C-alpha cells in the first residue's frame, strides 16, 4: 500500500472527496431549476398544474479512478476527475418513463505551489473547469425522440458548468485538508521543478 507521492496523492484526493459526499452532491444537482416556447413556462404555473410537467430524477452516482499529470517544467498538476451519473427523465401526470440516461463528464483541476513575499509555500487550487469537449450522453415505445434532442441540447450547454460549480468548491476543501506531510513534500517538488509523476 504505501507508495510514492503522486500515488497518495490520487488516493488522498478520491477518499476526501468521496468522505465530503461528492455522490450526495452530484445526486443532488439542481439540473431542473437552473432553467415561445418560454410562455409555456409561464402557463404552467398559473392553472393548478400537477408541474412541470416534466421531472428529472439524478442517480447512479460515481466517481471514476483519478488520472495524474505533471507539467513539463515540473512545477504545475493536472487532476483529472471522471464522474458519472443517471438521468430518469419522467413525466408526472401521466405518471410514466420517458428517458433514462447515462453522462459522463471530466473535471480538470489545477494545481500548483506558489510562493509569497515571505519565503512560504503555498498550495494553490488554479484553475478548476469541465473538461472542454468531454460531456458524454447515452440513451439507456413511444417516440421519445422529440426529447432527447432539446434534452441532450439543455444538458450540452447548461450540466458542464453546473457540475463544476458544484464539484469545484469539494476539490478547493479537500486540497486544504490533506495530510499537512503530503502537502509539505509535494510543494517542495512542485516548487523546485522536480517530477514525480510518472508518465
Amino acid at each position: 500500500s504505501p507508495t510514492g507521492l503522486a500515488g497518495s496523492l490520487t488516493n488522498a484526493l478520491s477518499n476526501a472527496l468521496l468522505a465530503e459526499d461528492l455522490l450526495d452532491t452530484l445526486e443532488n444537482l439542481p439540473l431542473l431549476d437552473i432553467l415561445l416556447g418560454g410562455l409555456l413556462g409561464k402557463v404552467t404555473s398559473v392553472i393548478p398544474g400537477l408541474n412541470n410537467i416534466i421531472d428529472i430524477k439524478v442517480t447512479d452516482p460515481q466517481l471514476l479512478e483519478l488520472g495524474l499529470v505533471q507539467s513539463p517544467d515540473g512545477h504545475r498538476l493536472y487532476v483529472t476527475i471522471p464522474l458519472g451519473i443517471k438521468l430518469q427523465v419522467n413525466t408526472p401526470l401521466v405518471g410514466a418513463s420517458l428517458l433514462r440516461l447515462a453522462v459522463k463528464l471530466d473535471i480538470t483541476a489545477e494545481i500548483l505551489a506558489v510562493r509569497d513575499k515571505q519565503e512560504r509555500i503555498h498550495l494553490v487550487l488554479g484553475d478548476c473547469t469541465h473538461s472542454p469537449g468531454s460531456l458524454q450522453i447515452s440513451l439507456l415505445p413511444l417516440p421519445i425522440q422529440g426529447l432527447l434532442d432539446s434534452l441532450t441540447g439543455i444538458l450540452n450547454k447548461v450540466l458542464p458548468e453546473l457540475v463544476q460549480g458544484n464539484v469545484c468548491p469539494l476539490v478547493n476543501e479537500v486540497l486544504r485538508g490533506l495530510d499537512i506531510t503530503l502537502v509539505h513534500d509535494i510543494v517542495n517538488m512542485l516548487i523546485h521543478g522536480l517530477q514525480f509523476v510518472i508518465k
